[PDB]
């Protein structure tokens, strides 16, 4: 019964892999989201753009 | 991200040095205006000028 019930527990760890993989698969993007974003704001410091490109 | 990052940069003081560029363009002129200023200053500095010279 004990080796049985293992089953769910094996199917539970790779349910979690699945979501954990989603996870990483959205902040593969959020990360290059912020990488934009400070490179945004970097060009964004300067004094010496026209209003415009601000 | 940090290497990413330096592309900003790398345009920010590609813009800085157009900018001095053009100061420097201007400057050029402004010079050789100062010039032919003190050259019409020595010219009229001169005592034995008639007054439509002057």
């Amino acid at each position: 019964a004990t080796a049985s019930s293992l089953n769910s527990v094996k199917d539970s760890l790779q349910r979690g892999q699945s979501t954990i993989d989603v996870a990483l698969a959205a902040g593969d993007t959020i990360t290059d989201l912020l990488t934009k974003m400070k490179e945004k704001a970097l060009a964004a410091s300067d004094t010496s753009l026209n209003t415009a490109s601000f």
